[PDB]
C-alpha cells in the first residue's frame, strides 16, 4: 500500500499487486505528456507566482482574491502544475458561463503552445474535450455539481479552483458547501477559491479560516464623473460616448442590460458615424473570428458594449473609460406576485466599483456613471447571494436534481430562510415535480431557468399545442410590469394599454401586447420603433428584456425537444393549460 | 394497499422504455428468491410506485414525437410505405439503392412513423464524424424542430443527445464503444448501420456483434443501408434477409475512356491537363455541373488551383474540403448561375450528394488501407480502385438522363480492376484486428460472426506481436496504441516518441513508411529531407517549389502524399490529446524513440 500513493486516485481507491506496475505506467505517461510552464511576465499572478504556490503547497484551502486582469484564471491552473498536481487527478476549474470555460481552455493551452483537449481540456454541456492527457479541465460549475452524482467524493480530481466565486450564484454556493463537506473524506484535495476583492473574508469563515493571498497589482485611481438620468436612457450614452471621445486615446466599455439593448445601442451607434470609432458588441452568440478582435490590436477607438460579463469574469483590453447606467438584471424573488423574476435594479455599490476599475490599470481612467452620487452611496454596500433572494422551491429542486440532501443539513455559506422550507417543498409535491426524488416531470421542470409553477404551466402547454403562448406568459411574468401607467397622465396610458385587454384572463393581454409589439418593430425604423414605446407608455427596457427572455426559453423549450406551435394558438387550450 | 403480484407487475413492464423493463425484470426475477412473502408484498407496493413512476417517462417522449413528412421528389418517399411494411414486418431488412434515393435522411422518419424510436433510439451510424452531426442537423431542419430534440447526435467530443431524443446519429466508433457499458444495447430499440457497403472494420464489428445479439434481442430491428453493391451478401449474413431496393428510375450513363496521354512528360502536368482536357470536352455539352474526384485534399487544391488559372467563362471552381465553413457547406446545395467544377475526394462517392452534377471526370484512384506483406506494415497507397468504386463515381451524374462519366483511363485498364473493393477485414494485419477487437471486447477472433473471416493463419503472430509490444495479457499501453491509426509497431513508436518531445519525428518515419517513398539511421534520412523540404516550402513564392523538388531525386506528388498523410496523422494525434513538437527535435533522442 505504500507504492500506489504515486497511483491515480480512482486507481488508488480501487486496489487499497502487480496489477499496481500497470497503473503507474498511466501516471509516468501523464507526467511525459506535461508541458513546459511558462508565464506572461506582466500579469500580477505571473510576477506573484512564488507566494501563491506556497499557499496552495502549505493549505488545503486557499482564497485568491484579485482585481480583474490580475492573471488569476489563466495563471492559476499553471502554478497548480508547477506545484505538480494534475497528474494523479485533474485540476478542476469552474466557471460561470459556457462560453468562459471553453475560452479560458483554448487560452491557456494556447499560451502553453498545446493542443485544447490535451494538457488543457473542457468539458461543458454537449463538449466534453478531454483527453487521457488532460491535466486541467475547465468546465462550467454546473458541470461539476452534476457529476458529483456518479463520483461522491469527487476522485476524478487532486484539485479544484471554484472560479469567479464572487457572484455567489446557487451554483458556487452548492459547491463551496459540498466540498466543505467533502474534504474531511479528500484529504488529498486541494482547493482554491478565486475571486475579486469582495468580502474574501467570508469565503475565508467558511473554510476554516483559509488564507487569503491578495494578488492585485497597481491599480491607478479612476476619475469618477456623475451625470444623472428611453432615449433619454439612451441620449445618455449618446452624451457619455461624446463627451469621452474628446479625450485621449483609449477604448470606452459600456456596460449594458441585455443583448437586445446591446443591439440597439450597436445600430444607433452606427448610423452616427462617428469617426474612427470602431463599435464592437459582445454578445453570447459570437462567432470564431470574432473572439479575439476583441484581443486584436486596433486603429482608432473602440467602443465595447457588453453585458455585467465584462464586470469581473472578462477582461477586454485596452479600456481606459467606462460608461456606467448602474442597472443589471438579477434573479430575485417578488413577495408581492409569488414569481422568481429577473428586475432590471440598481447594482450594488460592490458591482459599481469593479465597472469602476475597468479603467485603472492605466492611469487617469475615466468612469461616467448615468447616476447621481448621492444614488451611489443609498445603495447596499454588497450584491445580495443568489440563495437569500431565490424562492425555496427553487432551491429544493436543483438540490434534489443534484442530489445535495436535505436543505436543512447543507453547509451553505449562508442558509436560506428556514422559515420558507415547507413551502418550497408543498409547493413542489402539488407541481408533481418530487416524490426526496425528482419525478420524470420535476427532471423537465429542472431544466427550464424560469419560476417552477411557471415552468409547470409551459410543460402543461406542451399537451394543448400553445407552448408558444406559455412562454409569451411565463417570460412576461418573470418581469416588472412593461405597462407603465405615470401618474402624472394616468389617462393616455391606460387607455393606450387597454387596447390589449382580453376576455377571460388578464395574462392574454400580455399575449396580445405581444403580437402588437410583433408588427411594429417590423414596420418601424428601429429608433422609432423604440420612440413607439414612450409613446404608448412601454418601458423600453422591460420590453427588450421581455423579448430576450422568451428567446432565451424558447431555445431551450426546443432544445429538449419540447413542441413550439407554428401557428398561434387559439384561446380554449390555451386556458385549460393554466387552469 | 391491495394486493400485487408477479404476472401483473411484469405485464406493467411493456409500457416502460427497453432499458427500464430490463432493470425491473431482473429485480423481480430477484424477488422469486425472496422467501418471506411479506417482504415479497412490501417490495412490490414500493417498486409499483417505481414503475408509475417510470411509465411517465414515456409519456413525455411521446409528447415531443414531431410530426413526419417526406420530401415528394425522393426515391424512399415514393416508396415509403413498402418500406415501413418491411421494417414492422421482419427483424433485420436490407435497404439498398443509388446515392440520393433519400435512405440516409429518410429511413429514420419511417421508424419514427412505425412508432419506434420512443421505448429505446433510433440508433444511425455513419462512417464519419462530420456526416453523423450533418445529417442529424438534416433531419431536424426537414422536421422543423432543434438537434438535440427529437433527432440528436453522438461523436467524439460532442454529445447532442437530451430526453426527448428519439434518433440519435453517431459513428460507428461510437456505437462500437458503447457495447461494454451496455452489452445488450438496450439503450436502442432500433439499429439503422448506414453506408455498409464500405465494408470497414467498424462495420464489419457491428455486423458480427448485432448478428451475434438478436437472439437475445428479439425486440430490436435492425436495417442495413448500402449502395447497391452486393447487397445479397448481407442478406445471406442475416439469414436471408429481404432487400428492399430503393432506387429511382435508372438513367444510363455515357462513359468516355480518355487514357493520360504522357504528351507532356511529367506525371502530374499530365494529369492536369488530362482534366483540363476533360473539362473542354464536357463543356461541349448541354448545361450541367461536374464533379472531379481526387485521391486527396492536397490533390484538391493543387487542382483548384490549376483550374482558376484557366480562367474560364462562367465557371465557379468549388473544392470540398472536410473542414469546410458550414457557411461553406451550404453552398453545395445553393444555387448558382453559370458552370459549377466541384472537386471532391471519394467522400461524394455513395455518402454525400452533390446536386446538380451531370456530368464526371475520374482519375481513377483513392487512398485504401492496405497491409504490406514486404515492409511488415500496415499501409495506405494511393492505388486504382475497383469496377464496383468507378460504377459508384460514375452513377453520380445518373441523376437524369443524359449523364457523361470520362474515364482518365482506358477500357482495359477499367476491366483489369477486380470487380469489388477488398472489405477492410482482408487487408488489415490481424494485430490491429485483434487489438481493436480486445480494445472492444468482442471476444476472440476465431468465434466472431465476421461477413467474412481474415486468414486464420495471420491470427498466432498477431497475437505475438501485441504480446511483444506490451498490448495484451488488455494493458494500459495497449489502450492508448487502440486509439492510433497506424501499424501498432509505429504505434508504438509514436507513443516512445512522446516521453521525448519528438512525436513530431515519429509522424514524419510513420507517415513516409505507411507511402511508398518520395525519392535504424535510413529513417533519420526522413527526418532530414523532410526538414528541408519545409524550411523551402515557406520562403519560395506559391506555385514555385515544384521546380525545387527536381532539383533532387524528389518528385513533387509523392512529397505532396508525404505531406497529406503526415497532417491528416497530425490531427489524429492533436485529437488524442498528445502533445507534438514545434521545433524540429534533436538528434537520437530519435534513437532512444526508435
Ligand atoms: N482569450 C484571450 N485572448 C487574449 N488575451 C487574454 C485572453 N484571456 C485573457 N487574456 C488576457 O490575460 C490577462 C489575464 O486575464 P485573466 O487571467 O482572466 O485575469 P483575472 O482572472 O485575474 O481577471 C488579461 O489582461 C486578459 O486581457
Ligand atoms: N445537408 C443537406 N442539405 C441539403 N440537402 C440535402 C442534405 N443532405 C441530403 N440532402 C438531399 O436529400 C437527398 C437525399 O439524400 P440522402 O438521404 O443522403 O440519400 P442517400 O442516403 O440515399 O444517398 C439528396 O438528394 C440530398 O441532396
Ligand atoms: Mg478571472
Ligand atoms: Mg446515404
Amino acid at each position: 500500500q505504500q507504492r500506489l500513493d504515486s497511483l491515480m486516485l480512482r486507481d488508488r481507491l480501487r486496489f487499497s499487486a502487480k496489477e499496481i506496475d500497470q497503473a503507474a505506467g498511466k501516471v509516468l505517461l501523464r507526467e511525459a505528456a506535461r508541458p513546459e510552464i511558462t508565464y506572461p511576465d506582466n500579469l500580477p499572478v505571473s510576477q506573484k507566482k512564488q507566494d501563491i504556490l506556497e499557499a496552495i503547497r502549505d493549505h488545503q484551502v486557499v482564497i485568491v482574491a484579485g482585481e480583474t486582469g490580475s492573471g488569476k484564471t489563466t495563471q492559476l491552473p499553471k502554478i497548480c502544475m508547477e506545484l505538480g498536481r494534475g497528474i494523479k487527478g485533474l485540476i478542476g476549474h469552474t466557471q460561470p458561463r459556457r462560453l468562459a470555460a471553453r475560452t479560458v481552455a483554448n487560452r491557456i493551452a494556447e499560451e502553453l503552445k498545446t493542443e485544447p483537449g490535451g494538457c488543457i481540456g473542457y468539458k461543458v454541456r454537449f463538449s466534453n474535450h478531454v483527453s487521457d492527457n488532460t491535466m486541467v479541465k475547465l468546465m462550467t460549475d454546473g458541470i461539476l455539481l452534476a457529476e458529483i452524482q456518479q463520483d461522491r467524493l469527487l476522485m476524478q480530481y487532486d484539485t479544484i479552483i471554484i472560479d469567479e466565486a464572487h457572484e455567489r450564484s446557487l451554483n458556487i454556493d452548492f459547491l463551496l458547501g459540498y466540498l466543505k463537506e467533502l474534504l474531511p473524506r479528500r484529504p488529498d484535495l486541494k482547493i482554491i477559491i478565486t475571486s475579486a476583492t469582495i468580502d474574501p473574508e467570508r469565503f475565508s469563515r467558511h473554510f476554516n479560516n483559509a488564507p487569503i493571498i491578495e494578488v492585485s497589482g497597481r491599480t491607478y485611481p479612476v476619475e469618477v464623473r456623475y451625470r444623472p438620468i428611453e432615449r433619454d436612457q439612451l441620449q445618455a450614452i449618446f452624451d457619455a460616448v461624446d463627451e469621452l471621445s474628446q479625450e485621449s486615446p483609449g477604448d470606452i466599455l459600456i456596460f449594458m442590460s441585455g443583448e437586445r439593448e446591446i443591439r440597439d445601442t450597436a445600430d444607433a451607434l452606427n448610423k452616427l458615424n462617428l469617426r474612427h470609432t470602431e463599435i464592437l458588441p459582445l454578445y453570447a452568440r459570437l462567432s470564431n473570428s470574432e473572439q479575439n478582435r476583441v484581443f486584436q490590436s486596433h486603429s482608432g477607438r473602440r467602443i465595447v458594449l457588453a453585458t455585467n460579463v465584462a464586470e469581473t469574469s472578462l477582461t477586454v483590453p485596452g479600456i481606459k473609460y467606462v460608461i456606467d447606467p448602474g442597472t443589471a438584471r438579477i434573479s430575485r424573488y417578488s413577495y408581492r406576485t409569488k414569481v422568481q423574476r429577473l428586475p432590471i435594479e440598481p447594482i450594488s455599490q460592490a458591482s459599481a466599483n469593479q465597472r469602476k476599475g475597468r479603467c485603472g490599470r492605466v492611469s487617469e481612467g475615466i468612469c461616467i456613471r448615468l447616476y447621481s452620487e448621492d444614488d451611489f452611496l443609498s445603495r447596499p454596500e454588497f450584491t445580495d447571494p443568489e440563495i437569500l433572494r431565490t424562492n425555496l422551491a427553487s432551491v429544493i429542486l436543483q438540490m434534489t436534481a443534484l442530489g445535495l440532501g436535505d436543505i436543512a443539513a447543507f453547509p451553505f455559506v449562508e442558509a436560506p430562510d428556514k422559515r420558507n422550507i415547507q413551502d418550497g417543498v408543498r409547493l413542489l409535491e402539488e407541481l408533481g415535480a418530487i416524490t426526496y426524488k425528482l419525478t420524470p416531470l420535476g427532471r423537465q421542470l429542472s431544466q427550464l431557468p424560469v419560476d417552477p409553477r411557471l415552468a409547470r404551466m409551459v410543460l402543461e402547454a406542451q399537451k394543448h399545442g400553445c407552448v408558444r403562448e406559455a412562454m409569451i406568459i411565463t417570460s412576461a411574468l418573470s418581469i416588472q410590469d412593461p405597462r407603465e401607467r405615470p401618474m402624472d397622465k394616468q389617462q393616455a396610458s391606460d387607455e393606450k394599454h387597454r387596447r390589449f385587454h382580453d376576455k377571460e384572463s388578464d395574462f392574454l393581454a400580455f399575449v396580445n401586447l405581444w403580437n402588437y409589439l410583433g408588427e411594429q418593430q417590423k414596420a418601424l425604423s428601429s429608433n422609432a420603433f423604440r420612440r413607439l414605446c414612450r409613446t404608448d407608455y412601454l418601458n423600453y427596457l422591460r420590453v427588450r428584456e421581455w423579448q430576450d427572455i422568451y428567446t432565451q426559453l424558447r431555445q431551450v423549450v426546443k432544445e429538449l425537444g419540447i413542441p413550439v406551435n407554428s401557428e398561434p394558438a387559439e384561446y380554449r387550450e390555451i386556458h385549460i393549460a393554466l387552469l
